[PDB]
């Protein structure tokens, strides 16, 4: 059984976990804190980042885009990445847009946890918030009046966007993306109820589902 | 004619330019300084980053991985990304490894240019250097005694690795990766002679 190294908070890890659930691929979720000085992540991912997927023979796969792509090939349940042409490139670009929103939001989390108050840069903070604001505008423009980001069914584009919006709710709740973008609010209401999203909420890090 | 927005220094841009040269795809290179406060990059890329490809219809594509993949489908010259199977995943992972080395090296550049001396973190700098060191080790182990990263022909894996090693020469010239990794030194001596690399130096 493959092992996915990650954390409950990590939105790149969540993207992979959602893909694995949609694809009905069995895996073992292995919790790791990459920010701990005693982390073992570099024994598996040379970049020291999560998610990292480890196979039965010890082979390791990264990053989240590579893992998600690989996972779509492992099962016939759903087709999360179109095989070719225009729809595929669109789905890949949507994933990059969502991942870039995540890159900016995660940069903000790093500015909080990895810098002392005296080291923090207001210009860097502004820059990342500008990226989030503009990424949200593009997501709203791209989705328009449609049910899904691309074509007529859930793809990796929707999964990625869903994880990004959820990550804003979790770490950046002051960004009122729902008020700014009605179509994203509606989109998220539709995607958040999927079992794959319900089972992978970052808020599950607080151990709530271990209570009797 | 498609426009590629980027800079000469940007290694993610260079990866795309080498791909476009290898695919013999015609394009116009448009220079932009994304770090400048008055940059216009957000008109085309919501993420405010380069590279960004603007097609004839006005459609914008990003990031470098997406652009490289799209470019491979546009032209029948070379086969940079395998169609399926183990070979494709291997090539995608090689690109991620090289892009991750870039991410760390670019973070080190950003630490110096976007932060004042009082804002810089030595623990963060150490962390990014550790990633570069470990990425180089993984690239050396992955390549072993082979000529190409994957299969027996030029792929996006070779291109991405070449761009990463060259970016270390450019911005981290004190990192003596050749001494530590003879196979990467030999690899780079081969790849830097390709016209695609010769014409895209930072
Ligand atoms: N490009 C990566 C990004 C992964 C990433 O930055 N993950 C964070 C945790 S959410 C991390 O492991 N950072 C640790 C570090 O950079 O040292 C992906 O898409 O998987
Ligand atoms: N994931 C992107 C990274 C691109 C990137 O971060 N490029 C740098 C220039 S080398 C940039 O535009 N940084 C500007 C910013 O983050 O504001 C890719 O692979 O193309």
């Amino acid at each position: 059984v493959m092992k996915l190294i990650g954390s409950h908070a990590s939105p790149y890890t969540r993207k992979v976990r959602v893909v694995l659930a949609e694809k009905k691929i069995d895996y073992q979720f292995v919790l790791e804190d990459v920010w701990n000085a005693d982390t073992q992540i570099h024994q598996f991912n040379p970049l020291g980042k999560v998610p990292c997927l480890v196979m039965d023979d010890g082979g390791a796969l990264f990053d989240s885009r590579v893992i998600a792509e690989y996972a779509d090939t492992l099962s016939p349940v759903a087709r999360l990445i179109p095989p070719s042409g225009r729809e595929r490139v669109e789905v890949r670009c949507w994933e990059a847009l969502a991942d870039g929103l995540l890159d900016a939001a995660v940069a903000l989390r790093v500015e909080q946890t990895q810098r002392t108050p005296e080291q923090r840069s207001e210009s860097w903070i502004t820059r990342q918030h500008h990226k989030i604001d503009e990424a949200l505008k593009a997501m709203s423009r791209g989705l328009a009046d449609r049910t899904w980001c691309n074509g007529n069914h859930l793809t990796l584009a929707d999964i990625a966007v869903g994880c990004a919006l959820a990550y804003l709710d979790f770490r950046q709740p002051q960004v009122d993306w729902r008020e700014q973008h009605a179509n994203l609010a509606a989109f998220y209401t539709r995607i958040e109820k999927r079992p794959s999203f319900l089972e992978t909420q970052p808020q599950a890090e607080n151990l709530y589902f271990q209570s009797h």
